């Protein structure tokens, strides 16, 4: 309420400059539904060339048909973004068919809500493999070309779960904290290496009504199109930590004072 | 001094310390041996863990050692069966075992990234899932996660390690909240986050120098007072608060 009217005031008197992403080759994982699908529509309206990845073939082709109706060029690939071998083989395919990815959006995610003793060890493994390990394989495959050209943008889709824990979501919160840490260390390392042209953004939304989980963990709801608008607005202005809603940054700051 | 925290006793508790064969794990073992606890020491380095145990026995403590790969789920479960049969139910778990392979992202080997996660965070899940049930049954336990300042702030050339350390802090925070949500009042949690400790784990600090024994003293003092987030040095909490501004 107090931050909501103060930030809207700061966005007019002190606006951040918007860059263009037209013609960029944007790779979005988990583009077959929810945040990934609606982020794809935002980049299609930005006149980007899209590469969409997902284990759900039907859904990613449905996202691609809608992006093409928006005027964009789109290539889809069925890729398990938690499988290292599949990711590397698919990067070879993208280079051969599309070119060098310039903007990577690591959005694919998985969750198996349960208290620690009711979890399956395979679900814990899959949570890490997709929510953080997969970011490493995809980033390692696409970063060389971005470094060579001094031009890229690594977007990590994490969660408020990457900043604060939640009961019954221990393995998921842990993998989301791992995603925030990967974004922070990546940001610092690129800067230490003198690589000025590669930007980084972390998207941390609260509960989004996508069916990913059933209900919010608190007495809080975000729509998918709002989160995609927040993400694209943050990417175009090179915002490093994007909270949706942005006022959640003060709740997290107050937690570090108790 | 004006507001002191009460110190509990850990005498006779069964304390399991992973990575007890050297550094923080070894000197934490000596602290618990002086506290009159029943120690269970785990490490992939047999020679080093038995060397820690001989020194713990000279301190008056009863000690059991096991050679366990704390990044291997099957090895951890089989070893927990052995600990129950030979020692009993662990009451205090110190998830200290860790690994690091310093390099820029494009110089990391995918196997090193995998091993970093398997030992620094996945192993905490398997060990905690094996030991937490008896703690819940008895409404009495203490889960200690040895993380790092790397679990709060990133560092160049340590991306996979920082990511696994952030995962460890997150596991500690979601565990604390879940135990509380379930009405489990008797199980305490502590997170140890030291800056560079001179143990040989890494060659030099990443920024512009703790001694092993100081970190072990800070850890035991935090456990005995039920401190949830232990920073070594403690003042390195205001540096993290200033970063968020
Ligand atoms: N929905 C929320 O409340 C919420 C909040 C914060 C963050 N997030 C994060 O946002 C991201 C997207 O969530 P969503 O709500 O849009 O989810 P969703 O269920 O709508 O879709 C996620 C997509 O990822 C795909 N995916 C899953 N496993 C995959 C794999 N191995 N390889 C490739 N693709 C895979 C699924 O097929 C699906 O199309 C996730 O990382 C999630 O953790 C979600
Ligand atoms: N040393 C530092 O600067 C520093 C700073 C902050 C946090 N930490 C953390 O403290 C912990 C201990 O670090 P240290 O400096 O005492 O290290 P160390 O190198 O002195 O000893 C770590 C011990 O863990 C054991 N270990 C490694 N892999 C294992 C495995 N798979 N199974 C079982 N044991 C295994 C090693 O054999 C070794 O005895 C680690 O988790 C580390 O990340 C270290
Ligand atoms: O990532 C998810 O799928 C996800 C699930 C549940 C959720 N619960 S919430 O919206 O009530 C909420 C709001 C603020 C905070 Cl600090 C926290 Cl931890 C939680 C938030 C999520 F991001
Ligand atoms: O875990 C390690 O092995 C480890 C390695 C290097 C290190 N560098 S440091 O002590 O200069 C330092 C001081 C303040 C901050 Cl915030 C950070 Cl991230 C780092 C700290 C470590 F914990």
């Amino acid at each position: 309420i107090i931050y909501s009217y103060l930030e809207a005031l700061v966005k007019v008197f002190f606006p951040r400059k918007r860059k263009s992403v037209a013609g960029e080759i944007v790779l979005i994982t988990g583009a077959g539904h929810g945040i990934g699908r609606w982020t794809a529509y935002e980049f299609a309206k930005q006149k980007s060339r899209l590469v969409l990845w997902d284990i759900n073939k039907h859904g990613v082709e449905e996202t691609a048909a809608e992006c093409r109706k928006l005027g964009a060029t789109v290539h889809t690939f069925v890729v398990d973004c938690g499988n290292r071998e599949d990711i590397y083989n698919s990067v070879k395919q993208v280079k051969k068919e599309v070119g060098d990815v310039t903007i990577l959006v690591n959005n694919a995610g998985t969750v198996y809500p349960a208290d620690l003793l009711s979890t399956k060890d395979e679900e814990i493994t899959k949570t890490f493999e997709i929510n953080i390990l997969g970011h490493f394989w995809i980033t390692k495959a696409l970063l060389p070309s971005m470094i060579k050209r001094n031009h890229g943008h690594i977007v990590t889709v994490a969660s408020v779960c990457g900043h604060e824990g939640i009961p019954y979501l221990i393995p998921y919160c842990s993998s989301k904290f791992a995603a925030v840490g990967f974004h922070r260390a990546l940001t610092l390392e690129l800067q230490a290496l003198g690589i000025t042209g590669i930007k980084t953004s972390c998207l941390c939304p609260v509960f989004v009504n996508t069916g990913f989980t059933k209900n919010p963990s608190t007495r809080l709801i975000l729509e998918t199109d709002t989160v995609a608008r927040s993400l694209i607005d943050g990417i175009l202005t090179n915002k490093k930590m994007i909270f949706v809603p942005s006022y959640y940054n003060i709740y997290l700051i107050l937690d570090k004072f108790l």
